């Protein structure tokens, strides 16, 4: 299963990367980039940087949410898209073309990878760097301090989606500038569940299916894992639109857990209990 050794990839890695989350940090620094925008701010730095075109467009081939064309370096984005996953797409595809060397040094690091997992590692670490870009890390882990972890605001502030957001705070391992050490469970309405650890090495699924019954509504409940300590679970629906990296093809909930010793950092933690 290629999916589960580039599970165990990034398990590892404390699911931080740092040389790539760094580079991604310094770039939009350096680039100038501000948030807000950064589907044209981006589109700029790769004209400028590689010579690539980023054209909004409709009918890509088979509803992608981009397409590259290595032989004149256009990257058509899909119109679809909402700005926050119009840069996701683009830096993506800067993270494939101009880390292309470094992606391949870090998948290197694990010597029992399959050719399989190695494809399925590059992009994932690309799509990591896009993430890393979009939330620079200093920047997103101060506005996550300060918004109490409000994964809402946190994306009306940068400009993703729910998903987006949740994913950035389970990386947020970097030594010496840690944030809350979340799980992240995504999981269908079938039950078909990627599940992230950054602290543990393990379970009550309801924690997130639970938010298919109050769709697009947070669910927030207090739930014992399997070490015997209780967890403080937040989940929603993903609505199937523009934003947000899972794709619009059905319905995900996506929730995050933390030991309920570090819940008191959450706004989510004040409210009344019930079974
Ligand atoms: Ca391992
Ligand atoms: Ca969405
Ligand atoms: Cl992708
Ligand atoms: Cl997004
Ligand atoms: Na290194
Ligand atoms: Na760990």
């Amino acid at each position: 299963n290629a999916f589960e050794e580039v599970r165990d990839f990034f398990y590892d890695r404390n699911n931080y990367i740092h040389d790539l989350d760094m580079a991604a940090e310094r770039m939009f620094t350096e680039s100038g980039m501000r948030t807000g925008g950064l589907d044209i701010q981006l589109a700029e730095l790769m004209r400028d940087r590689f010579g690539i075109s980023v054209v909004i467009d409709d009918n890509l081939p088979d509803t992608a949410k981009r397409r590259y064309h290595p032989d004149t370096k256009v990257l058509r984005v899909a119109h679809w898209l909402m700005p926050g996953q119009r840069a996701f797409q683009i830096a993506t595809q800067l993270a494939l073309v101009g880390q292309s060397d470094l992606i391949s040094s870090i998948v290197a690091t694990d010597d029992q990878l399959s050719t399989e997992a190695r494809g399925v590692a590059r992009i994932g670490l690309a799509n990591y760097f896009a993430g890393a870009f979009l939330l620079p890390y200093r920047e997103f882990h101060r506005a996550a301090e300060q918004l109490r972890y409000d994964i809402d605001l946190l994306g009306r502030r940068f400009g993703v989606g729910f998903e987006t957001v949740c994913h950035r705070l389970s990386t947020l391992q970097r030594p010496r500038q840690r944030g809350i050490p979340f799980i992240f469970v995504r999981t269908d309405k079938a039950g078909n569940i990627s599940k992230r650890q950054s602290a543990t090495a393990f379970c009550p699924l309801w924690v997130v299916h639970d938010a298919f019954a109050q769709p697009e509504r947070i669910v927030r409940q207090v739930a014992q894992m399997p070490d015997g300590r209780s967890y403080f679970w937040v989940a929603k629906t993903t609505a199937a639109d523009g934003l947000g990296y899972l794709g619009p093809h059905k319905n995900f909930a996506v929730g995050l857990g933390c030991d309920l010793a570090h819940a008191h950092k959450l706004v989510y933690s004040t409210g009344v209990v019930l079974d």
